[PDB]
């Protein structure tokens, strides 16, 4: 038996730390895909989270910033966010956690010595190291066929190694059909000006072709705060007539990441997206009217979090996951995870890294696991208090569900 | 349930704070004995501990000090030890704890106002107040029949109320028999020039008459660092032929307070006593050779404390008690209480107040309980972390033993 | 009027760190006295404390040690105590604190670079640097007229600058009179074979001559555990008939450092002295029988510390000081300072450095001040809890007393 919270805490932390992670959403790529996989300290420092933060302090114009080299941008951000002010933000703290995890010494602030660590290694070797340090067993990528570069890799016959899984990302198709439909035809998809049977069949054929090629764990899309469904728009029709029917046939979940208001500040590039609270109506309708379809949902607005949890209590075909983007901060991760566990027990996926740079797997999982561990400790302590006898083996089981099994069980893999 | 140091701390502190205390050695007297019972702020300030301390600072002569009135003495000490220097010593801190405990605010340093509180109250009322505030149920006195003022009270029928118990103090008889024997014969006890049957029987008769009149919980004596037993001396023969036989007969324990070197500085009066390490040979012999006699022991030298604990491990008829006088300081109370618990568990009496002024019951027990609580928390947490179940009921039981039951169980009442 | 614990700790540590220190016992000398003033890393590393410690490790014989040069000894000690084993002992920790305080960096472990720092400075410059860093305003030397080198200097005019003060050390006179009276005769002091009026006056004359030449703040002597008084020995007679009367006439305190057992291991030189517990009988008699004399006392045995504190409670003509030699270790300094403040408030002198090497003032005072601040904080906090509120001015007053005013007020200078 575990007769003290102090021992419980030790056992929970060990279980959480030792549990291999299935990161169901990132922007990483299998090493064999090439340069598309970003990594190293200069990439860490130029993460768009830090671009947005440095612009709040630096007097260097954004145009000038984009004009300088990768190394130069990294030097500015380091100096502005780490030296001129203490690197206390979550994103800056993350950079330090990565350095320490790699065996480097943040206390020296010797950026050139840090850069030297990476220069003497290959992509293949760094992924081996990072996956080991972050104890991540499986990585789900974001695979967009509309991106020429990435698309070439799939066209070439490249296959991700066993540690990487594909996810068919469809923002262009579902959100910019009017402009995208012209590319589909360039590829042999006979989509017509009007939405008839021929257009529907060709879109599905498109979806089906890529599903066969990537063997994705799910199809995904990021939607605006004004997302609605049903809706008489290209998106509404594509989802109704093509995506859902196909998703059902192949029994693959549809991942919806709702809440993002793209480019409210275009000059900032990837760092220029905002957020807004969304209506739950469309998700409510999708879940109810399509019981044979599986939905993975994460929302961007803090104000959408609690009702999303309640919606999960209503529908079993809904699997909520992670603390996305602006939600990926300790104060928010903590409240989200507690609301979720209190109303759903362990039937949810608490987190994903959303890593854009390989090394971030270290900090994203380190910072998140410690928070998740604290929550589990409280919840286990409360039932131990109620006389329940939790075993270390049950704790390991629960932890496996949260960090890995719940995802594979839901996707059916 | 109690499953963390944090929960444990709360329960222990609560149980300790709520446990009614039996103070087994004090210099307080049941209120009906008259002015011999000292109380109020001026008495607190003139406690001999503060007399010793003020003389290290004041340019006022010790002879001039004794010549001043009580209020003048109090004003000087207050001025010298509280105003001219921060009152950080244990005895000065204690005065402050009493004031606060009575609802008076030390923040104001308004001595005239503190005094008004006492003036509008009687001895009987202050006793009620203090016993309630210090949560002391029983007070054991020090009753010296050789003191003319004390002896007349007992002979004239004075008897303590239920909250006060007597202890027959015998220092003059055991340590000054050559002078004291003449007083015994003046009182009708035919002690002879030589230690013969007649002398032995009359001394026994003296002890029996006083036991019947006082119904003492024990007979006591303070002894010098040079104490020895067996010993061919008046003390050695009185203890062997008179005290031990009488104590066994009435099943009354014999309390020995060892290590005091009386009057090394005569001019300081009650404040002129020093300390010295004693040999354990005498105590060891008494315990081994008189298995049917009970011994309460407390020693004055810091260097005697560890071996006294080991001696208790050897003899069940030895019950050690308190952190006496110069031992009654936080640093020492802590080490003594920990060594005691580690080697004796709960089979000892951790403390007594030795209160000379009524209000001291407040600070003596509050200062001690906080330290004793901390020790218990450490000790209970060590076994809790080891897998042991500690219930709030077992804590109250143990705390009751330490602060009350152990004493009464030992005295046989 | 501080009411929060965080602010209290802040002000206390500030007062302690800002308070200019009077180091009332050292083995340092005014820089103008010449080579006699030891300084630099080589001196710090060869301090006899480290000699004793390296011998427990190194296979190099003591004779070989003494045979090698100073720089060679320093190299062995550095290697044996800092490189082969972590420098965790108090003495080794001290060397490090010194190097760091001077702006040097222990992280590099570059002994040669450290040495270069000292090579570019003069003795007068380093004392300026060290006295400023250790914030020491007054240094009391140990001046022995029996040492040829030192004696010639006092005779050849030499005078210390205003920052250094003299203390007349009399070990040879009080402890080796039989062999010393012959030198007294060589100096014009015709002591008689027997102890009579002539001998008494010539010894007095000797003391008075040196008192006028050195103008010492006190006369001192280190005594063995067997020290007794009164005593029919040269030491007993000299102290009774010469030292005390002269000390009183000049109102000069008599400093006794009791407990050292000289040269139990002669081959270790200054590192060959041992320790033993002393009887308090002689000190008690001195204080009681000579109320017009002032005594400064420090003892070497851990086991004498508590009773010495109690003796201070008895006699105001006793001022206890420092944590001497084998007592100058954190664990002991802590228990000693707490026992003292608990029974004496602020009426004592907590520490002295005993510096034999100039730079030691940095570590000696940095290590002790942090401990004394801790004790003060706890004690101030305890009365704060009782409702008493101190002002920042009273704290500075108290701190000044402990680190400087108590000493000067006691010697009457
Ligand atoms: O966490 C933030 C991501 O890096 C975003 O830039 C990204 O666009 C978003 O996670 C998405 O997949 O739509
Ligand atoms: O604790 C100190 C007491 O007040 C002493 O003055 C007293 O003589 C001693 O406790 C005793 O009862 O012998
Ligand atoms: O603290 C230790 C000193 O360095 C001793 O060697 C010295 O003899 C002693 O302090 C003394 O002055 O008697
Ligand atoms: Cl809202
Ligand atoms: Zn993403
Ligand atoms: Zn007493
Ligand atoms: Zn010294």
């Amino acid at each position: 038996s575990i007769n003290s919270r102090e021992v419980l805490a030790e056992k929970v932390k060990n279980a959480v730390n030792n549990q291999p992670v299935t990161d169901m959403h990132t922007h990483l790529f299998s090493p064999n895909f090439g340069e598309i996989l970003l990594w190293d300290i200069d990439e860490l420092l130029t993460y768009h989270y830090l671009v947005a933060e440095v612009m709040r302090w630096t007097d260097v114009s954004i145009e000038a910033f984009w004009a300088m080299s990768k190394r130069e941008q990294a030097d500015l951000i380091w100096e502005e966010l780490f030296i001129k002010r203490s690197p206390v933000s979550e994103a800056c703290r993350g950079v330090l956690t990565c350095l320490q995890g790699l065996g480097l010494d943040p206390a020296t602030r010797d950026l050139q010595v840090y850069r030297e660590y990476f220069a003497k290694k290959t992509s293949e070797e760094q992924v081996d190291t990072v996956l080991q340090l972050a104890n991540v067993s499986d990585v789900v990528m974001t695979n967009d066929p509309f991106d020429d570069n990435e698309r070439i890799s799939w066209l070439e016959g490249k296959q991700p190694d066993s540690r990487f899984h594909a996810a068919l990302r469809l923002d262009p198709l579902l959100n910019e059909y009017e402009q995208t439909k012209h590319r589909l035809r360039d590829w042999g998809y006979k989509v017509n000006d009007e939405w008839n049977e021929g257009s529907i069949q060709e879109v599905k054929r498109f979806l089906t072709d890529w599903i066969e090629r990537m063997d994705p764990v799910y199809m995904a899309v990021s939607l605006p705060p004004t997302f609605s469904f049903p809706e008489e728009s290209n998106r509404g029709r594509i989802i109704r007539d093509c995506l859902l029917p196909v998703a059902e046939k192949h029994n693959i979940p549809f991942a919806m990441m709702i809440g993002v208001k793209k480019r409210v500040h275009p000059a900032l590039g990837d760092a220029g997206d905002f957020v807004g609270k969304a209506s739950m109506d469309g998700v409510e309708h999708l879940l109810r009217e399509y019981p044979n379809n599986k939905f993975l949902v994460t929302m961007l607005s803090r104000e959408n979090q609690h009702e999303l949890v309640v919606l999960a209590r209503k529908f079993s075909n809904l699997m909520i996951f992670g603390c996305w983007w602006f939600m990926n901060n300790p104060e928010i991760i903590n409240e989200m995870t507690r609301m979720r566990m209190e109303m759903l027990g362990t039937s949810f996926i608490p987190q994903h890294s959303d890593a854009r740079v390989l090394e971030q797997l270290i900090y994203k999982w380190h910072h998140s696991k410690s928070i998740i561990a604290e929550v589990l400790i409280d919840k286990y302590d409360d039932i131990l208090q109620a006389g329940w006898e939790v075993t270390e083996e049950e704790i390991k089981r629960d932890v496996a569900d949260l960090f890995s099994r719940n995802f594979w069980r839901f996707v059916g893999r």
